[PDB]
């Protein structure tokens, strides 16, 4: 199964760093992943450090994104988003980017099976991730049935390609689903909480997918809270 595969242990975490917070050191040689520990695109790369059994190895810097750090932006990543990665010597930032390199270039269990369909159904799935928030994260003011429905049936249809398990690659555990969890995660609260639409209604394979990618550890420890989500959904959208 994909959890006695997971290499996560339990891990200790530390406050994020506020605007007055030191720096850490910059490459001094260390491995350090900028984050914020309720964003989503961030969570895509926690999940994976987890899982592989890179927490010792992949530091993690936490930082308040509403009050942070003028040295992130000004002496760490430009850009000034999260998640980026500190590793030889740069700094890499992209999500997706991310959670690839550390399947490429890292030490622990597969996170992309070698079957040549199912990599080739990855890249498409890659390739739907930004549609897919497109589609339902601008569908709140409408009718959520016809705007944000048919980007949950996509998913649910992919769900339908690989008979060999409940993950969108089939048997075993990938990115694709890491890529997707934290967004279906936080849009399932929202939806049914605000709006009272059950994401998981008619949608069979999602309700499977959901309940599997929950069972695994490396996954759980990385989950926001329920409350503050719906409190800053509201504000942010409605
Ligand atoms: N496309 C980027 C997006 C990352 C992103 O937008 N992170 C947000 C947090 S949800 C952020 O750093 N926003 C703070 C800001 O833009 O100042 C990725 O996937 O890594
Ligand atoms: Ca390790
Ligand atoms: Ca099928
Ligand atoms: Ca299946």
């Amino acid at each position: 199964t994909a959890s006695a595969l997971d290499k996560s242990v339990p891990e200790k975490l530390a406050p994020p760093l506020d605007a007055t917070a030191e720096q850490p050191p910059l490459f001094d040689g260390t491995t350090k992943l900028y984050t914020c520990y309720t964003c989503p695109f961030a969570q895509r790369v926690w999940i994976t450090r987890n899982f592989k059994g890179l927490q010792d190895e992949i530091k993690l810097v936490p930082l308040i994104l509403q009050n942070r750090p003028a040295w992130y932006p000004e002496k760490v990543y430009p850009p000034n988003k999260v998640p980026s990665l500190e590793h030889n010597g740069k700094i890499t930032g992209e999500s997706l980017d991310l959670i690839k390199y550390l399947e490429s270039n890292f030490e622990g269990p597969s996170l992309l099976p070698k079957d040549p369909a199912k990599k080739e159904f990855a890249e498409e799935l890659f390739s739907y991730t930004d549609k897919f928030n497109g589609t339902v994260y601008t569908a709140f003011k409408g009718d959520l049935a016809k705007e944000a429905g048919p980007a949950f049936d996509h998913l649910e249809n992919a769900l339908h390609k690989f008979d060999d398990g409940p993950f969108f690659l089939g048997k075993e555990f990938s990115l694709v689903d890491i890529a997707y969890i934290p967004f279906v995660e936080r849009l399932n609260i929202f939806l049914l909480e605000v709006f009272k639409y059950d994401i998981t209604a008619g949608r069979q394979k999602l309700a499977a997918w959901i309940e599997e990618v929950n069972k695994i550890e490396a996954y759980k420890q990385t989950k926001t809270d329920p409350k503050e989500l719906v409190e800053f959904y509201k504000k942010r959208f409605l």
